[PDB]
């Protein structure tokens, strides 16, 4: 629904960057399904498995029907091409599916998704309350707030005695980055492995007659087109991952240094959140820190005393 | 709508799971109906029924036209072909429309639709009902507070009577474990029986003239590659169904243990429920214990007595 | 809108079991108008119209280009095969429509459309409403609840004299009775004549030279796949309709006993409900017999007079 | 908007009518678009541009390669076929595309759509009003009830001069009736048309070297049953608005008779709606009677009288 | 939204006609892009540039492969083809998109989209208060009442004096009849060129080894009925912009003749609005003359002082 | 959603050719995919690597079968045809990604995005207000007016320190506008290079047997109309960022005088925007100046003590 507002920009170029790594996953498996045939034809002069390149010119006849030039076909391009050729589509479909599962994880996970749901509510009532006007600058206005004020002291009870989400939040980003590596590590050293003019030696004598065949795959520049892009790409979604990594290992997202505000507002009276409560509100600082500026005045207890002496009053 | 309280944490990975074999079901079965085709040839020397393998190459010379290669190529594809290498696609298909149908089974049948519906509209109110701050730690919702009292009344005699739900949500897992056993007993066996090299002896020499063949399917690499994909992830689905067989054999969710909320919240008067209702309680405690710590309030005589004292005084 | 409560379990099954049969008609379809097609080469040596089955092997030279190929291949395809090989997709598709509008006649028909949205209206109104609390356990809610009164009376008054609905739900369970009869009765006796082997004598001699030809159909082990599917799927339609019309014929809903419910509601003066009335009274305590349970106090003179002396005190 | 409860049953039908032509119109589109060839011998022998029909059996060579075989086939389909078998798609697309503009032009027209919205607006709010059941069976409600007496009042002075929502509806039914009888002139005697077999007799000689060719246009089965089958529907469709005409022309329905109201309701002083409304009340009729009983109490000048009485009191 | 205010008749069929234009331009540019191909064969004996036209009969035979006749079918495609018909489905989707754009760009320029709004937000505003009921024929209604006069007040102070509306729309229609008549002066001019069979001669004896050609269309009669459905209905589009432009230049739409609804409301005190507000007040009255009726009152002095004296007493 | 206030008209022009770019970029795609052929032929005569083109007219035989046709296509195609023939479509649909990226970074970026929501809210909020007529020209209404005045107090004391939305829309344009610079640096420069006749020496004698291949490419007609169409359009877009660019550099937006609406409204005490809210309050006056001047009496210290006198009386 109204989730976007836990999601920082990283979380947001991953998202559309896993878009068009998707966009062109179904262009090259639809493209593959399609065409991807290769034509050979057999070299007469060979030595050594190699083509000896060997009035009017005149053409060469082989002497073969068209079908005997399909099962070579079929042959030379099942055997003697490589794999990587032949499925980097559905490689790189799953690839892209593993980082949208992966990213979506922490949100369709029901025992952090009850807790989110519940931040999400209480920040979106706290947002949209009139007295909080009144802190920073009418007795059922009072009750309400003093019934904001329940509901939040009973959050803050509730959720700072796990680590769930911080510590899902962590595995999601290291395995991605695991995933980064991998990637990085074979693509790269396979992708010469794609080109156009590839041999076959498949050992049939018995149906056709000739030894060895030169073929042409002829999607193998789209191909490595395809293939360089994907490269770029992946290098981009690591980066942006290898840099909110180092930004979660490094700021210390466990507890969240409240003072800043407090100092300037004179409301001394509000204390660090310890765990898995502060780690959201820093993710939500990351939005805006005005959404964590309004939140002060509903968990102080100077706060909660004018409430109280307007009640009384 | 809300109903996804009412799903745990093992019925979204099935779900999505379930989602995946219909895209690789789709997929086989596009890719069987727009080729599977296969490249069939004579071979001249017959020996033991197989081809015996005995100034520059030429080419050899069947004297066939392309539409008797046709036909020999229909006769073999269907006469000495394997069932399990063209009708796989539609078999996942019919087993993936198997699981679902057992999957939303129990939420389309009425009789336990009326009860899960009335079941989560009573806890949607009771959680969004403001007298349970007052009860953990104004007078006409203690009214409509006392309303929602008497329909918890009737609601937990009405329910109390009841076994079908539990029954059908044991039925579902175990016939989902039965259909996983047949799976992997089946489909482990067959796997091998798709090649790429297949040898025909159909027996038209009238037609034709040469009698054994030698074909070419083209597509068993990949139909091998979907069909391994198909049992590691029916492997991932029936581990599933087995951890969430043995939590339900094992925990005893027939019945609901009460006290963990009233020691640590003071209510000493409470009662254990007895079944049909203590497994939906368990259903959404999987989803997390808040839900059943604030359906605590509204089931205790004393919380009546305060009710009916407040709304006196 | 929300007539979903209208449908017993036996009007979802066949609502499924149409989108299945209706997918695989379409896919049928979409199958045969992309290919369908038969390869058909004559035989040299005649017995009784049909093949006599007759140093190393060579090939059998016909003398018939491409074009005159393709012409015997229409003639054949058209003159000697069966209408059920060919015409059977859009028999299923047809069939399956059929069975649509027979379901949904009876909704789409105004005359009792109009009557079963005002009932599903006023049971809505009448099972929301909160005087059924005090009824089954002020002033203002106490003249809504009289006008509920009057007009669930007028509602009564006036649908009570029909029968249009009740005849309506005869006379089209017993028609989809006769037609899954008439199915069962042509297709099974009509399903053995596809096969993959069909020999053609169709007298064209000055166009190509041979006289009877042998014919190969492809897709007939599919067809004959989806045939026996069909089969099955319209006898679980059958055994649902035979076992609904077996349901409706002898329990005799024409009138209600509502003596049940005053039993233990002590509510002796509420009358039974003549005909036309009683009809979606069962059909709602098909769904579940809560809405009857709540629907008792709204007809009920001494409830009138219950009402009448508060509203009067 | 709101229109569904101006359209009677036989504007249902039509309508879905309607739909089945389109679907079978672009179902012989996508046929005709997608193959829709013919395929051509030459006779050897010829008496008076007809085919003569006259130790193993051997082909027939004509010596043509394949591409002149394509001009022949693509000069007989053009000039020596039938323009009703090529086109016949596009006619009946044509004509429910004309059907559709037909029966929906009556709620585009914007000055009789402005009289509709009205008319369906004002029966809203009378079959919203409390008061009616008063009136047949404190003072704000009085307020709102006058209210609505006066612009009542205000839209029965208003639309009584028009005449143009009945004009346009006979001009609706009876172009329709006119197109019916166009079609079914013209279909049935066009059918006749398409068969499998046709001869042409082009002489192209100079390209080929033959004069007489016999051709087999593949499609002529298919596109016969689809021809017969809209041919059936469009006379449904005929005799429903057949029926629908002889209704209007009978009932007169220019204006309404309003005894039956009055009558059972016993209100002695109310008017007949002269034209144009009268029109649109036998319409709301005709979906059902109880909008047209509850509209007796807004026009009634005792209804007034009591009004006004306890408004006053 | 509900824009179809201020879109009177002759803007809808505009509308309907431009769907049915841009969907015949969608399915000739399928065809073409499908098919559109064309067969060409060699003329053995030549005089002045065409065919010399000159036991049994046998077939030609001259010696060309196949690809050769894919090579003269290209050449003589691009070459000796006339490009309208190539290239009108293309030509007639780009005549539809720019009717599109100067129809929507009249709505989607802001500068007038503000005024547009507004102008509709206040007539809807007049529409549903409840006090002109009051005014044609207690104090927050007259607060309610006087805050619409004012806001009407500066309203009719700030769009008195631009004049940009009707501008716009005389510069919308005026280019839209000058591109009527550009499209009806070529298309009927350049229609008679497509035809089935051309002759084509391009010089490729070196490839091919003759000199002329003849050649044939198939997608020509096609062609031929789309183009002449596409004129038959861009005259008719034309007819209706030449209508709405005549009565838009004869109507003199700058200044309201509001005399003729005072005179029957007896309010003698209204005045006629100058420029830029008058026309969007005919504009109104095309859709119906009640939203003219009910805006009276929002103007009228004797109104306003009805309206104090109410306020005041 | 409420953003389209807040876009000027040179962000819908934009938006729209935008989509035409993508439309035509697609349309080029689907057509190079689907075809991507070209049709080649040998020379016999052969000078300097050209061809020299040096009873009846009679076909010339190469002695080559189909599938070495297809070798020298496709070895042809590769090497010897520019790569802006065949990559044209995918280049210039990543530039239009590239285009749509920068459009929507300036929403998407979080940073500036709860600004711009915050700002058009407010804006929403204060246009929604009755008191600004008044004022511009019950104490509960002063309540939530003297509420809004010290919010928007908090927001001009919030949004006014930074400079980052202003930064990012510059840097927008200024990249589109060198993006522009770029592609008709190239792609004019590049578009001469397609054509229908392409001439190849690709060196395979041992396969074929011939040196020099003629070849003819069949979409290089339409590729060249659509390169044509391409080029006017960004042109067309360039036209309008550099006026977007010039009207930024112009006009100097990092302040707003406000005297228009002091001048014609007698408010003197109002003060002139530093940065950062002049930029978009000048982005929505082009929208509209009304949006402006009902935002001057929020800003006003003599509306506020107004405010505050009619709270006292
Ligand atoms: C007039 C003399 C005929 C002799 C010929 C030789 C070929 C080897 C032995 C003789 C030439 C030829 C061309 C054909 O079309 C072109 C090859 C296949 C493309 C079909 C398109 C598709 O892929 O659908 C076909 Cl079909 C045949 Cl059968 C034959 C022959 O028979």
């Amino acid at each position: 629904p109204a989730y976007r507002i836990l999601k920082p920009w990283w979380d947001v170029f991953t998202d559309y960057i896993s878009i068009v790594m998707l966009m062109i996953a179904v262009f090259g498996g639809t493209l593959q399904v399609t065409q991807d045939k290769m034509i050979c034809l057999p070299c007469k002069w060979v030595t050594k498995d190699s083509c000896n390149d060997s009035t009017g010119p005149t053409g060469i006849k082989y002497d073969l029907d068209r079908h005997q030039y399909n099962y070579v076909d079929a042959v030379c391009y099942e055997n003697r091409l490589h794999w990587f050729a032949k499925y980097f589509p559905y490689l790189v479909l799953l690839h892209t599916l593993i980082f949208l599962a992966c990213s979506n994880f922490w949100f369709k996970f029901p025992r952090t998704s009850s807790k989110l749901e519940h931040f999400v509510s209480i920040l979106l009532k706290c947002f949209d309350s009139p007295w909080t006007t009144r802190a920073l600058s009418d007795k059922k206005e009072g009750e309400q707030a003093k019934a904001l004020f329940e509901k939040v002291k009973k959050f803050r009870t509730h959720v700072e005695e796990g680590d769930i989400v911080y510590r899902l939040y962590m595995r999601q980003t290291i395995i991605k980055v695991i995933k980064f590596a991998l990637i990085i590590c074979y693509t790269v050293y396979y992708v010469h492995n794609i080109k156009f003019d590839v041999d076959c030696t498949v050992d049939i004598e018995s149906l056709t007659g000739y030894r060895t065949y030169r073929c042409a795959h002829p999607l193998a520049t789209l191909f490595k087109i395809l293939a360089s892009f994907y490269i770029s790409l992946v290098i981009f979604y690591g980066l942006i991952c290898m840099y909110t990594l180092w930004w979660m290992l490094r700021r210390s997202l466990k507890k969240y240094s409240f003072e800043s505000i407090r100092e300037e507002s004179s409301y001394s009276d509000i204390p660090d959140v310890k765990n898995d409560f502060a780690f959201m509100l820093h993710l939500i600082d990351q939005y805006d820190p005005l959404y964590s500026k309004r939140f002060a005045v509903f968990l102080s207890e100077v706060s909660e005393n004018k409430l109280r002496q307007l009640n009384l009053n």
